């Protein structure tokens, strides 16, 4: 039997279960003053569809160069035209039969040239900070060994074979290996050397690896230091400065430091240091602070914090894995000024760069391992690797490598196992050694439940309803008591909640009550940071962001990608906004009489002295009166009651009522911090005079009769249809009833419970609510006043096939200056259909005018969107903006921009202004059409059609996160009902 | 309350629960010597969007036409680019609230203006034989009436006013009324007056209605003649005369003529006839057969019949419900050279011409009123108008015009109430007034299973398993003893089944042997005759059907229109060639020795005098022997073996063994008929002396090896793939497994049942049978003969992100002249996705080549398709084809043109020709892709790539009906199992 085949040997390779070889050992990312060389720049690089193809010439060497081009490094090579970005969810792109790998299977061969000097002799290191996701690395021909694990750090002795002066280092990578099927996290599968990579030296008496071990004592204020360090993985002799608190001392030997300022992620003080032996000297940053659990509660410092997170992934628009140094300050930067506290590195360990930053600006970090196997979760999780002994030793190396290397930062307070890989006894061996080799960081992993081998428990979208439970711990029981006493005592975390996909996220305020309630809630990261778009630049130079699909991907999961609180560019969604205010570190709630308002101190360790505390009365005209106000300062989980001037309660009695006005208070930095500078806004709360109920017109204008028109002051009915043609000379092209809005995310996701599998969008559109259609049923002319008359047109609404339907009455009347409107809804027969009630997404009308509009303001909820459930952050005021400022260019158009608790509004078309007053009532004003903008996949497909689509609605449905976990909560649901609402109109040229 | 709408008058007489008004009697439609005029031709025509905004300007009068323009009529008149065509299924297209209309309802204004002669004086009145939906009428300014009953006739007359000469007639047509309520049938939405308008003098002393009573007495073989006339409903003195019969007698009087040739389908016997007053004469077509159900059967003239039959709706593809006469002719034609003997006017009376026609060349006809609210069953049937008293009396009336028009004639053997209306009051209002004015013809209803008020049994769809359950009168019992115990006396039949949309229908053979075997069956109608497509003309001259959607209706059931054994333009679907041949009236059993064939006379009252029997022997070069071969005549329901010439057992005695030859004996006409010419087919079988096993080659020729390349003889392999790149200078570019086909129709539908719903074609997506990604696992060369080699590839064939795969094994091996390949297939893991266990569409292979391919040849069955349960139509022979003639040009593209049983195949490609040979496969040659057929919603979507996409099939699925009805059955299914199939190939230029 003659075997023929091409590329066996590289498979083999390809197909082991085993962790890279030829490395040296794992340890921590250390800033050494040892010489170094970073060969990041402009390599060459040549792509191959399979290893089967992949040339075995003689490019390793460097000479006669075959089909090299240029291309950047580090990079993601599906960035740069190389190939394409290929996006999927739970589903492996591939066949699942491990450890084997497909046929196509881009082979990367890179390679550069850099010249080592003197400095690097006789001992040296290459160092690679990830590669996605098998790499094999030569040397001067000379093999040095493999790279597992994308997201992890490998090093590879080169002592006795760098030579001195011009080397060439080259390194070939394989997108698909047997560790993709243990790497299958939710987002694009992007291959590529996609961090640093650097030559470093190793000069004799050096320093390979340093464990920090810096506690506190509550109670005395000491703090307990320990830093150990090592050669070659051997205990060595050096000595440890840290100027700022006097001392020098031993590494291997634990002081008590008697007075330390400790480290929180609300006040970050980190001490420099130093640790030296005669060749290498290593610069840390040390934050005292210990973590325990007692009382079932996660405690730092002896007091139980909670955590305001999000999950970070790693993605850029344009580089794909590689985020610049700037963007990551930047982003980080962001969080903190939208008042977020932690991070969880969703599903892998970050840049090495970014646990400084988080040491110096102040998160409390979970740090995940690179691990996920959640695609065998369709088939029984047959197979998984999480409990196959074969994977055992690659897994433990992933869990190594992950502690190793960042084990020396404060803002780490939690291990991770990895994501979504089942329960397995693999697991249990990385938790045994990470228990083992680190026990002053609790370990977490959500894939079992029942909590075996973790310190924490954790779930992901759990809803509020089972979250209030757990925090009662009345959970039910696990079968195994013994299990179940250990899981009672643990504190309770969500690692991923309120699904932040789309207008939404809804039901936020709940969870917040919960967390503020229960000392068993740790808290929740919210799902998550940044919509992973990719741009995508076209003819004109419209830009615009695609996602699943988009790049001509055989399997894919569409638009779950776009799913974050910013978008790829860090600009914040409405979400993020309403994120903001709900988890406020300060609670103000401002008196109804003006004279002052309670202050309740929500930190867990900082006092209020870092805050100016601000009010200002706003009015119809501008500004009345305002300031600032002294507060003594107010311990943590407290609060007291700060008195307002004397001034401010007096312009609210004499206020002539009906007349609208607005008392804000706002606690902003008083001075510049690392992370926002002063006059920064963290908290604030109001108290609103509302305007009293508007006027209704005096019916003295009566009804002029046409053959084919009607006329009633400024408005102009057409007798066929009944509806209004004109206002003030406003063409109105239609006006009608709404139910329905263009389906959300959320809309588009099933509701779990229940015997009704389909989506919302699904039901709406099995029930027609999309394509209603109206029967005139009468027009009548009514006495008014001193000769005037009402109009009633009656109506109703339904759709084809459907026997349900509603009774809508339109009754208007006018003195000339102002027309009032009145609408009645009456439901009539029976909302359900394929056997189910039948919901509505509004209650409310569209206007259709002729004329486009330039500006849209309004008083009521803003500047952003708001939705029943949603709208946290928008606050009482007064609002303009261009009708295109009132979209949200979410990457998937869909229903969004409504702003709900609208008291009065005005759009200015060309030279007039159409102005709406009433009770609380929603608005939406828009360029295009619902049918557009359902259609509609990617902002381009929108386009303006010269008309003004206005919205006006009584009654609006929540959005909720169906999209993943809880729909919109019972409170906020919308069932069919009657309804009647009041409004008026006015033109003004 | 004053009341200002527009057109409320017009609007209230649309939603009138009462038939129309201010007409004469309904009567029989009768070939009369009274005078006469045609007013079709060019009418004058305008179009208003509704009633409020149709204007009521002197448009009767026809002075000052404002806004008119040409129109032909009859007319459907969306057919003229009034408006567009809606088709739906059961879904109304306004909202169901009766009686009322919608706002959208288009208004046709019709105007013609006309000579009246003084033969029309001093009586006359104008006929309009169909008006959809709801018809006002005006002479010279005058309202004559309306119309109610789109598919019915309505007479007014005019006497005092028709004015001699010059006259106006004015007819106002709404598409919507309270009677589209009662309409629903599943068809095109098509308004118009599109059928005859004629103007009929009624002189003194004459003739308004005849009913015509001739039945049979099968013992004495006597007729049993009555024929009624009457005048103003009144029985009148007149006299009757059939010449043939030596025959005057009076009207009203019931005489025994001694001796008749009774009526039948078979043979239509129809004696001429006059009934004649002082003022008036009308001829009659007089057919004798007498209808009588007993022990459980349906009996014309004393014997059981067996229907084969089709539904016939009426459409035109370029004029919607106008059917010109001179294809009626021909479809009929086409019916009865299908073997058809049945036609239910599906679902309203015809245009009155059709009757005299299916007298004369024969067809049993169940002749159903236009009624069917099946737009009610998804509301559980409330405000169904069957059950609603309100709707009595109009309900009646469609009855009553439906019986009077037809009664006088032979062909009708049933009156139908309507079609899925449910059940109600009303329904048994029409059925007690049928049995009443005619109890001479049984009563049929389906939408009633208890069949309280019919006289047959009848169902749709019912399985094969159930319909031999009833054949043996062993059905479920009904819960009240009284009606149980009359439907089990009834006789059965299927009014619709083997639903024949797209490739199918399957399961036909099956339910014949049924009707065969049990008298208590009476047959069934196919669903049914003709596609409903609609020319579309685009730019280029490229002409297509448009089907459900194609014409922007905002409310469609897409392409369940086009279901039909012909299309449009009635060119046979393959599914009409096999309908024919199951439903053969003789069957003829060739014996294998080819001594002689046993003959069965499957008729039910002719014998075999009408048939000429030939036989012919054909083999590879031509025809070695043929003649005719005189039979004795058979008696209905006998048969007899009949004798060959010995020279034909001869030739297959001394048949080298293993040399193909096919001995065919077939029934055709001995001398033209009425509906074809002498020599066409009507029945025919087979015997087949099958070519030996195919010689498998000698591996006497080793495998050459290169860098990139490896060669066998004339084939030429990859060494990276394994897979041929050539065959004797034909480039491969791909070769693999296929298990997957594009969906039919069928396949989009569910199979209800299991607690699996999803469709065959979802199931198979689920899975990812149309995406199969295949895995190289070895190449090896094994030792041959004298030197040569095999080779074999192994490959393991899956999806993304499953665990089950098939191992697919290759040995090539070659003498020189002829390549021989080996194919094993084994699964390899358990096939269940989403919990229910995956299916195959087949077990084949796809050669995808470069060059394109002309012609296609084999031996196998043809010239048609052939699927598992299909091809009954196929016989036994050498065809030959161009490529574009392979295909089916059904209107939405979809698996087709397979052509199962073939022993060998010739392809055609430029210069060369390649021959493949074997164990019985399945051959389909395209030149396209299967993602190209399964995307494309119309024909001009397919493109030719320059490629020739090649099939070779082991194993196939059926077809079943499961888009409406019965899946495949168990034989015909294709669970995932181990196959082993050899082939050899050859290529010679
Ligand atoms: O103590 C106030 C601060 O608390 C931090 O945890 C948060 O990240 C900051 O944005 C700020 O709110
Ligand atoms: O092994 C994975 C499973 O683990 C269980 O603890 C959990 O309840 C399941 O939903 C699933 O995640
Ligand atoms: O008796 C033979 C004939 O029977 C008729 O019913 C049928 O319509 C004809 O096509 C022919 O088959
Ligand atoms: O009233 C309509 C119903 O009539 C019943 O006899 C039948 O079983 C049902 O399927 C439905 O057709």
């Amino acid at each position: 039997g003659r075997s023929l085949e091409l590329g066996a040997a590289d498979i083999q390779d390809l197909e082991s279960f085993e962790a890279g070889r030829g490395a040296l050992p794992a340890r921590a990312y250390l800033q050494s003053d040892a010489p170094r060389l970073s060969l990041n720049g402009e390599w060459q690089f040549r792509l191959s569809p399979g290893s089967r193809v992949a040339p075995d010439d003689g490019w390793q060497l460097g000479e006669a160069l075959n089909g090299f081009e240029s291309l950047p490094v580090p990079s993601s090579w599906p960035m740069h035209g190389h190939g394409a970005p290929a996006y999927t969810n739970v589903q492996f792109p591939f066949a699942v039969e491990p450890p084997h790998v497909p046929e196509a299977n881009p082979i990367g061969d890179h390679l550069v040239v850099f010249e080592a000097g003197p400095e690097f002799f006789p001992h040296a290191l290459l160092r690679f900070d990830g590669i996605e996701s098998a790499g094999t690395v030569w040397l001067n021909g000379v093999e040095l060994g493999t790279t597992r694990g994308s997201r992890l750090a490998h090093e590879f002795d080169v002592s006795g074979i760098l030579e001195q002066g011009e080397n060439t280092l080259a390194v070939r990578v394989a997108q698909f290996s047997a560790a993709s099927y243990v790497e299958d996290q939710a987002m694009w599968w992007l291959p590529g050397i996609f961090r640093d990579v650097t030559l470093q030296a190793r000069p004799a008496a050096g320093i390979d690896d340093v464990f920090v071990h810096a506690g506190y004592d509550h109670i005395t204020g000491e703090g307990i230091l320990k830093v150990e360090a090592s050669r070659g993985g051997q205990a060595i002799d050096a000595v440890v400065r840290v100027p700022e608190l006097a001392l020098e001392l031993a590494a291997g030997t634990e002081v008590r430091v008697p007075a330390v300022e400790p480290w929180s992620a609300e006040v970050p003080k980190l001490y420099e240091a130093a640790v030296s032996a005669a060749g290498e000297s290593v610069a840390l940053q040390i934050g005292f602070r210990s973590i325990a659990i007692e009382d079932a509660q996660f405690k730092v410092n002896g007091r139980r914090i909670l955590l305001r997170g999000v999950n970070r992934h790693e993605h850029h628009p344009r580089l794909g894995r590689v985020v610049p140094r700037d963007v990551v300050e930047a982003e980080l930067r962001l969080m903190k000024q939208h008042n977020i506290n932690a991070i969880r590195t969703s599903h892998y360990p970050p840049h090495p760069q970014f646990l400084a930053l988080a040491d110096q600006l102040g998160f409390y970090v979970v740090l995940e391992c690179d691990l996920e196997t959640h695609g065998f979760e369709s088939a029984g999780w047959a197979q998984n690797p999480s409990d196959d002994p074969q994977w055992e030793d690659a897994l433990v190396d992933r869990m190594r490598r992950t502690v190793e290397r960042d084990k020396n930062h404060a803002s780490v307070v939690m291990w991770s196992l990895g994501n979504e890989a089942g329960t397995g006894r693999n697991l249990a061996a990385m938790s045994r050694w990470t228990k083992d080799r680190d026990p002053s960081r609790p370990i977490h992993y959500e894939g079992d439940w029942s909590s075996e081998h973790v310190d924490v428990y954790s779930r992901m979208y759990a809803s509020q309803a089972e979250t209030a439970l757990i925090g009662q711990g009345i959970e039910p029981a696990l079968n195994d008591a013994a299990l179940d006493a250990r899981r009672r005592a643990m504190p309770f975390v969500l690692c991923e909640y309120v699904h932040a996909m789309g207008n939404g996220p809804g039901g936020m305020s709940e969870y917040q009550a919960l967390f503020e309630k229960y000392p068993r809630l740790m808290g929740g990261f919210v799902w998550e940071w940044l919509e992973h778009g990719i741009t995508v630049s076209t003819a004109d130079g419209v830009d615009h962001y695609g996602y699943g699909g988009d790049f001509g991907e055989e399997v894919h999961d569409g638009n779950f990608v776009t799913d974050g609180l910013v978008d790829a560019d860090r600009r914040p969604r409405p979400g993020l906004l309403d994120f903001k205010k709900v988890i406020e570190p300060l609670r103000i709630d401002v008196a109804r009489d003006w004279t002052g308002f309670t202050l309740r101190n929500g930190q867990d360790f900082a006092d209020t002295s870092a805050f100016s505390f601000r009010y200002e009365v706003e009015a119809d005209g501008g500004a009345l009166d305002g300031g600032t106000v002294d507060v003594a300062p107010v311990a943590p989980q407290s609060e007291t009651v700060v008195e307002l001037p004397g001034s401010v309660a007096a312009l609210a009695a004499g206020l002539s009522d009906g007349r609208p006005a607005v008392l804000t208070v706002r606690a902003v930095l008083g001075a510049d911090s690392a992370w926002a500078d002063a006059g920064h806004e963290v908290a604030w709360g109001q108290s609103v005079r509302e305007p009293g109920a508007p006027v209704p017109p005096a019916p003295v204008e009566p009804v002029q009769v046409q053959d084919s028109e009607l006329t009633l002051g400024p408005v102009v009915f057409s007798r066929a249809t009944g509806m209004p043609t004109s206002i003030g000379g406003v063409p109105v092209e239609k006006l009608g009833l709404t139910l329905w809005w263009a389906p959300t995310d959320n809309d588009l996701g099933r509701e779990w419970g229940g015997a009704d599998e389909r989506p919302l969008a699904t039901q709406w559109k099995d029930a027609g609510l999309n394509r209603l259609h109206t029967r005139l049923l009468g027009i009548s002319a009514n006495p008014g006043q001193d000769g005037g008359e009402t109009l009633t047109v009656r109506t109703r609404v339904s759709a084809a096939d459907k026997q349900y339907g509603v009774l809508v009455d339109y009754t208007w009347s006018t003195d000339g200056e102002t027309v009032g409107l009145r609408t009645q809804v009456r439901r009539d027969g029976t909302w359900v259909n394929r056997g189910f009630e039948v919901e509505w997404a509004r209650i409310g009308l569209e206007f259709v005018l002729g004329e486009e509009t330039e500006l849209v303001s309004w008083f009521g909820q803003g500047p952003h969107q708001s939705y029943p459930d949603t709208g946290q952050g928008a606050r009482a005021g007064w609002f303009s903006l261009p009708l295109a400022k009132m979209d949200v260019e979410y990457v998937r158009p869909q229903e969004c921009g409504a702003r709900s608790g609208s008291r009065s509004a005005a759009l200015q078309l060309g030279g007039r202004t159409l102005e709406i007053c009433g009770d609380p009532f929603a608005l939406t004003v828009r360029p295009y059409s619902q049918d557009v903008l359902d259609a509609a996949a990617h902002r381009p497909d929108l386009k303006a059609d010269g008309r003004t689509y206005l919205y006006v609605d009584h009654a609006l449905r929540g959005v909720g996160t169906a999209a993943c976990g809880p729909g919109v909560l019972e409170q906020y649901r919308l069932k069919p009902r009657d309804a009647d609402f009041i409004l008026t109109l006015k033109v003004r040229s």
